[PDB]
């Protein structure tokens, strides 16, 4: 309901927008190597970070990619900025890519601490289950090269590196 | 459902960051005068158009604000950019304010021509209704004194400058 909604304006409202002009942006990047498409965060607890270093310091911040502008709805040069990463693995870059985290699945975190928002907390997990599941099913049919989900549940000790680098070595 | 959530996730991912940094970037623009809040506009039809000039020729393009920026969900520097309009009436200047079509409303609309998306092209109406309710009710309780809700539907002779006159007046 929140979920298939949110799936759907976060692929309509950005990733629509984004995804068709980020393979120049990258390209621009590695001719001035990062590689292609934008890894997207879905962590299943909705647990949403604002700096990726602090969920697991192997992930490093390396720089922003140049940015993405242009006019939306009233807004001129609306600006789409993406960060780029490199990954880390017994003291090695072992990858670099343009990471982030699903942002809806920090408004499904917020909703359920919300009472006006009728979202029970013990429906975030089910929630985010759907957001993953719709947002795989309208990429599947639209973006796709563009892009890829890496959807997780954290048990305690996870590495947020192993679970990116496991789908950046998947691409070869 | 769609609409009910889209307003949070407007209001949680969007409002909730850029209103309390909204009153100090108009400030400093005014200090270097365009009204104060921002000016959010609800066409019921869902039709959102990427150039407010194209909508109304009343409504001009004056300047964009400074640009805030903030870490967000792995994003280095996420950009919040704002434009500013001037607002003419019979060729005179009547008004300047920070404006901008919520863009929600085109996720509605373009969400009503996916086939996969379930969702009824006829229930654009009930859902752009419910999604501004739904804003006007999280924003009552919340970033109220920082912008204004401007929900109107179309007739075949409508000035979108003059409706934003009207809450322009308003607040004298
Ligand atoms: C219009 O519908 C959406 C929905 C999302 C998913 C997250 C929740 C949310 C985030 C944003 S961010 C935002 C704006 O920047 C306004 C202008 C614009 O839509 O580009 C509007 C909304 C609305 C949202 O919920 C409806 C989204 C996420 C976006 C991002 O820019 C990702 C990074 C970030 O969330 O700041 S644009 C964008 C547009």
């Amino acid at each position: 309901s929140v979920a298939h909604g949110l799936a759907w304006s976060y692929y309509i409202g950005y990733l629509r927008l984004i995804l068709p002009e980020l393979q120049a942006r990258i390209r621009t990047y590695n001719q001035h190597a990062v590689s292609q498409r934008l890894y997207i965060l879905l962590p299943l607890d909705c647990g949403v970070p604002d700096n990726l270093s602090m969920a697991d310091p192997n992930i490093r911040f390396l720089d922003k990619l140049p940015q993405q502008t242009a006019d939306r709805a009233g807004i001129k040069d609306r600006v789409y900025s993406n960060s780029i990463y490199e990954l880390l693995e017994n003291g090695q870059r072992a990858g670099t890519c343009v990471l982030e985290y699903a942002t809806p699945l920090q408004t499904l975190f917020a909703m359920s601490q919300y009472s006006q928002a009728g979202f029970s907390r013990e429906d975030r997990l089910e929630q985010a289950k759907l957001f993953c599941q719709t947002l795989e099913d309208i990429l599947a049919d639209a973006s796709q090269n563009n892009c890829r989900l890496i959807a997780y549940q954290e048990p305690s000790s996870f590495s947020l590196s192993q679970e990116v680098l496991r789908h950046l070595r998947q691409e070869e």
